[PDB]
DNA sequence: TAGCGGAAATTCCCGGGAATTTCCGCT
DNA sequence: TAGCGGAAATTCCCGGGAATTTCCGCT
């Protein structure tokens, strides 16, 4: 049998939480998971059904996946991982209570102890290799089921890992939204002066993205223009159509090179001169 | 001998009342207890009708059935169960006399070692399993019934349990119901806003669910969209087909993904654009 | 000389913190104090401008003005009263430090044996009159000033009261405000159903009123149409103008007969037929 | 004898470092300086000239001018204050090496027991007084010159404060100024949106001052309209006169009400309808 | 040099909104 | 009477946003 991560975790959206802050209750949304209602990180476990043992772990991003410094607070939690009984009902688990509580500095070396000194390397990586830098910004959840045999012996599943779930905080690895903007239509030839508000965004590396049917331009400021990663006064880029008859609505939004990540979609309609 | 319960409890109608509502708390009605006439909790003891004593407890919902926290009122009663001898010249007792006296959170943690410090448990469960998260909404009758074998030294009988008790103090156990709404039929694109006033639901558990010919939507609103939660405000789902002839009228109703209770169902007939 | 309060304080708005709540830096609001700024209550000595000291304390809102239970947290703070030196600077006194912590039924008679046992009788009133009912549902604030003569000996001003402070606990004394709407605009004759949704209301004692140029009319509704004391569902009255050419906004507001207190206000444009 | 202050702190500007902070010393100059010109805290002794020691300590800005908790390193500094031997052959004394080094909450109880172990109370203020609440934003420089009497013996002289020293990066307190603006011109009637980019402000305690001849009004905006306490989106007020002929140009700048501080005037010309 | 100043890396705190207790009408 | 039920009066809690510490560029 094998596990199948069926509701990947949110990549993007929560801010790990540090053990200071009265927080704990926080979990972590599923992919889907929208403003209405939020889906969770589930797993199906294919060719079983019946009792078994579920423990999830956080990891590192790259390939070298050693046990992350991070803890997971929660429910059935302890040490930083996850450990509850399997429910013999379904194949189908999902799991709303996990949070990530990221931990200090300070405590970094700490935290790397505990991990193997509890025993919690899911993938057996060498203690010398381990040791080296952690991105505290990233992490994996790693799913290590153990089921049972035809007989009834223990049956340790292959660990598989989930997609990574960034911290809400870097303003690299952060969501991309806007927030407000001055006004939301302009010239065929663009030139119009944009004050659009946002959250933290890298000057160095973001963009404003504007798209529409086989068509898309982005607007034009220099670093200069970006205030307090939060305020971005751009220009509008001219459109395809230097000479339109009636007004053509097309999507603006915030766009990151890097990732080439991008933001909440905004409706932007031009307006001939 | 065996103990067969022949008047099950009343599964639910009432709360779980304090300590302090002991002035105006109740008693477990019968099962099929009417309002003109009054049943209680009956149990039935074959294979012996002589001398002995019945130890009433509660317990959990689920399958682990362990000491309830909750205490249990009432003539007879002490340190959370009932005890006391039965009739040894009837095969068949009643108890009318059986309260529900629910704990604070507060005094939650105290309350279990009392049930072990007396050793309140029926089903031997380690107390390793008696300190995670309870459910203070709901309980289960376990009789313990005591006869004496067929030399005359004391003979416990296999305890026997009731069904789940759940009280309407409960949030999440309040029945949907929509009470008014601002109109009932839209473009089958979706879109509309809807303001539907209704009973107390929890926002961060509830959605407007909309229902037809093999096919059901969504509406879609966040959290902040509940107001005080009688009201919710949210935009039509889309129909199915984005582009009929003549109107179609669906069924729309309030959901609770928790338990996937419904409400009483509404037409909404969609209308094309 | 005399006190004079040029800065009332915030009649409705904040709520009286319990001890529990992890709050006290909690602040009285300034009568004019909007959301922008906050201004602070203020008294004014006229007749003198050197050294002096003042006390602030609780009083009950009726005429029978005796120590109220509760205290009085925050800077320059304690047995539940304010009590600082006086700046020599000017005549002119603010405070912003000014928190309110609502005691509990339990230790209403401590509370109030702490006041006489701390002598914080700003009135003198006889401890057999003094006891009975209070209302911890609303406070006053007993400016208690004394400052120096021309040679240089105390000199005790007359006591001074400040408007009531009500808790906004209890609707009927609570702050009125509209939280959102269907729509802003209808028919200048009127007629359109409206669902707006507020805070805590009561229905036998609220009204929707429009207002603009020299008139007022009111929404139209049965107390039927309030559901929850948090939704009104009304028809808008016909706009004086049964016939306008162009558009007119007014401004709409719940309003409470009672103390014929008001909400704040909302655009609200008149559409003619 | 007598202390004189000939050169007083600047008040605004540098910002208070925590022990941490190495790199940036830090010297406070005088309030006559300019980069041209560097100026420090200067005080003179007058009605003597020879032998002598100087005490520089920090209390709190407030009437009770207690020791303050943080420290004051720089050359010739221990313990929280600064003390050295000025020349025995001149009137005038400068201090370019007076560092603010403010102390974290965590240390801030032991800070004031180091205060009073070392007799740091120039005041003589009782100790019961030295445990409320403290304003680690802002400081006072006590100079305390200690002389020879007309003898030669040791003779302590009147304790001379300074004017206040308020730290740059204190939110509440930092340097009002506005950075960018999306128009500069409006009606004369107002109401036209203005997106103005800043520095760090207080939401609760901001507000879009605009002044001209005897005239004065304020921009409209609700605390939900400071984006990330570094853009403010707001509606500009209606001028003095709501029908002027020709353009009329007035000051528009930031105010904080609670040091009614101001921002650097920005040229606004409001237009005819 | 000595710092200034922007930005991450920790910690805190408040406005609400609810759930949790308690109290009291009303058959 | 016996209980419902509803409101109160208390207590919790979440989302944020901030603040506070610390870090490091850069000249």
């Amino acid at each position: 049998p094998y596990v199948e991560i069926i509701e990947q975790p949110k990549q993007r959206g929560m801010r790990f939480r540090y053990k200071c802050e009265g927080r704990s209750a926080g979990s972590i949304p599923g992919e889907r998971s929208t403003d209405t209602t939020k889906t969770h990180p589930t797993i199906k476990i294919n060719g079983y059904t019946g009792p078994g043992t579920v423990r999830i772990s956080l990891v590192t991003k790259d390939p070298p996946h050693r046990p992350h410094p991070h803890e997971l607070v929660g429910k059935d939690c302890r040490d930083g991982y996850y450990e509850a009984d399997l429910c013999p009902d379904r194949s189908i688990h999902s799991f709303q209570n996990l949070g990530i509580q990221c931990v200090k500095k300070r405590d970094l070396e700490q935290a790397i102890s505990q991990r193997i000194q509890t025993n919690n390397n899911p993938f057996h990586v060498p203690i010398e290799e381990q040791r080296g830098d952690y991105d505290l910004n990233a992490v994996r959840l790693c799913f290590q089921v153990t089921v049972r045999d035809p007989a009834g012996r223990p049956l340790l599943l292959t660990p598989v890992l989930s997609h990574p779930i960034f911290d809400n905080r870097a303003p690299n690895t952060a969501e991309l939204k806007i927030c407000r903007v001055n006004r939301n239509s302009g010239s065929c030839l663009g030139g119009d002066e944009i004050f659009l508000l946002c959250d933290k965004v890298q000057k160095e590396d973001i963009e404003v993205y504007f798209t529409g049917p086989g068509w898309e331009a982005r607007g034009s400021f220099s670093q200069a223009d970006v205030h307090r990663q939060v305020a971005i006064v751009f220009r509008t880029p001219p459109y395809a159509d230097p000479s339109l008859q009636a007004p053509v609505r097309v999507s603006m939004q915030l766009r990151r090179p890097s990732d080439r990540e991008l933001s909440e979609p905004m409706e932007f309609q031009y307006l001939p001169d």
